[PDB]
């Protein structure tokens, strides 16, 4: 997250943390998700795309930290790895970048709802929030499109969503954003978020109800003019989610 404030996880407790094992031990941080329910974590499929081995991950669910094991937090493997079969990469466009991780602990259990874990409503068909809605994000990615390294704490940030009309403008993306993606920016180009964000929520107070409207995929640098940042408008997939949560 470029700009924007450290937060905690009891602020974002839907917020999901996804790290990989390497052959040899090492373990890195790879993108954010959302909890869905206590089973299902829902992220990018660009995030595990090249490295689709289940076995491979580990999502926290309750932490703060990027290497701090917070009090309250629970550690989950991969029961299933479910990628969008359609999911493609264009230059700059992903496709059907949405995944769903059924996440277990050791015990084989699901998440336990607390204070600090909690999941995230999806969206209604057909009512994501007017152009111009204030939504918040949430990651661990970057600070500054030039740092190598990602925050130790949590960060969260404030923008506002944008047009498809205005999005699909020349010096924005043109063609390449489709009505399946929704964009959201700072108007004055100051925070967003980055690398290391994609996978996390785009989340919308909608008619009183916080709501998972987005899902962080792609854009054109960090915080750049007129390069909103680009997210899967979850409300399209409620079919696919349903099918492959049943
Ligand atoms: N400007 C943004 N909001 C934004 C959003 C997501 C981004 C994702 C990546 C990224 O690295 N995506 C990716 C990583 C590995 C494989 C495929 C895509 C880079 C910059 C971003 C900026």
């Amino acid at each position: 997250i470029i700009g924007g404030e450290f937060t905690t996880i009891e602020n974002q407790p839907w917020f999901a943390a996804i790290y990989r094992r390497h052959r040899g031990g090492s373990v890195t941080y790879v993108c954010g998700g959302s909890l869905i329910s206590p089973c299902w974590v829902i992220s990018a499929t660009h995030c595990f795309i090249d490295y689709p081995k289940k076995e491979d991950y580990i999502v926290y669910l309750g932490r703060s930290r990027l290497n701090s094991n917070t009090q309250g937090e629970m550690k989950f493997e991969v029961e299933n790895l479910i990628l969008h079969k359609d999911y493609s990469a264009d230059t700059l466009a992903h496709h059907n970048d949405i995944a769903l991780l059924k996440i277990r602990s050791k015990e084989g259990r699901c998440a336990q709802p607390s204070r600090t874990i909690q999941t995230i409503a999806l969206p209604s068909m057909y009512n994501d929030p007017q152009f111009g809605t204030s939504c918040e994000i949430t990651g661990f990615g970057k600070e500054q499109s030039t740092d190598y390294l990602y925050p130790e704490q949590l960060k969260m940030t404030v923008v506002k969503l944008i047009s498809h009309r205005e999005c699909q403008q020349p010096h924005y993306y043109g063609s390449e954003v489709t009505t399946k993606m929704l964009c959201a920016a700072d108007p004055q180009w100051k925070t967003d978020s980055c690398q290391g964000d994609s996978g996390g929520p785009l989340v919308c107070s909608l008619q009183g109800r916080m709501t998972l409207t987005g899902i962080v995929s792609w854009g054109r640098g960090c915080a750049l003019k007129d390069k909103p940042g680009v997210y899967t408008r979850v409300s399209h997939f409620l079919p696919w989610i349903r099918s492959h949560t049943k």
